């Protein structure tokens, strides 16, 4: 039926599990919406210039630089927190049935994230839905954070996979793009405060799902349309 | 003396003359620090995937994004507004001084922007600072974003001038890593909301300042050293 490759990282976990942390340092939980973007751009920016660091790292970097430009304080517990949250984000309750749905309609299952390896158990693992997939891929290995071509390229040759078989799962426009520049297919799903990105001259995902359950609808109507 | 490649948003001119946009379209000013990054973020992404389109087209699709995200209602005369500010933010005032200071001390001044070549008159000539700078390059002719090396590189070649004798200013570490990657020296410039990110094997900037005044000071000092 083709492989889907799902973004980890808010598309299937939940990144307002960190909220708390963000309440307590920042007294304003909704300091996650200024770090978030923040991490991702300067990920491309050390990927732009051909420095490469984990992105843990740079996510304690940056969380750090965020909390200097609010003149907040931050102790070593604070970073050691914002690295326990970040690798245990539980899955949204959408997920389980939407990847039991694509596994039995026929579709093969992949992650690609631009999170470290970890020792076992991975974040995935933890959040009880590590099973789903088939393999488990990560920027790592480029030292290039998406959407590099590099990361999808190397994405495909791993699974020894055409361009066309594949479709980008993702709740950040700059993923599905990422993607979609290689040819492969994009699939969007909303995410709470995660709404596409529409500009001319882009392309726009092929699918897209205002959950995990609509998307797999299109997913699963496209097998037979 | 050397010539010194100075960022215009935010570095020379004032982000934060856009906050009441945000405090009346979300209620919040504190929203210009989400949108800003992913403004920033998407330029990153489109270099990166083969794509270009102007910075303003850019603003304005991400304006209408994070109100997507917060629910938030966007007008064509909301869109027009952020036009305005966007692109005639004032100089803040410690600019003409401090540039003036340079050009005592025999610096070439130039500028390099994100944004596409403008009509008359520019952001740069509303503000009344445009006259300081030999030169105002974008990067139109690169068709890609900072940090880009192509932008850097084809600065340098328009200026006819070798990485040594080239310092990039900022307010963003972004940009300063960008051209320290490409041989230039930078020079960061405290504004508020904007502190360097400290991460292993990421260049420092050479130069740091809380103001323009005393990063021109530092700048001056290092002639006599």
């Amino acid at each position: 039926s083709g492989i889907l490759v799902f973004d980890v990282n808010e598309t299937l976990l939940d990144l307002t599990s960190l909220s708390p942390l963000f309440e307590r340092v920042f007294g304003d939980a909704k300091v996650l919406r200024e770090w978030f973007p923040e991490l991702i751009l300067y990920s491309q920016t050390l990927t732009l210039t051909g420095l490469y660091r984990p992105f843990g790292e740079i996510a304690a970097a940056v969380f750090e630089m965020v909390a200097a430009n609010h003149q907040a304080k931050v102790t070593p517990d604070d970073i050691a927190e914002l690295k326990t949250r970040l690798t245990s984000m539980p899955a949204y309750p959408d997920v389980a049935p939407a990847l039991t749905r694509l596994q039995d309609a026929g579709f093969r299952l992949v992650t690609l994230t631009n999170s470290a390896p970890s020792p076992a158990p991975s974040p995935l693992e933890k959040a009880g839905i590590a099973s789903f997939f088939e393999a488990h891929l990560t920027v790592h290995s480029s030292q290039r954070f998406k959407p590099h071509p590099s990361v999808y390229d190397s994405t495909a040759e791993t699974l020894g996979a055409k361009p066309e078989e594949l479709c980008m799962i993702a709740c950040h426009i700059w993923d599905t793009i990422g993607a979609q520049a290689r040819g492969w297919r994009g699939g969007f799903v909303a995410r709470p405060h995660n709404t596409p990105l529409t500009l001319a001259e882009v392309p726009q995902p092929d699918f897209i799902g205002r959950d995990m359950g609509e998307l797999a609808d299109q997913l699963i109507a496209s097998l037979t349309a």
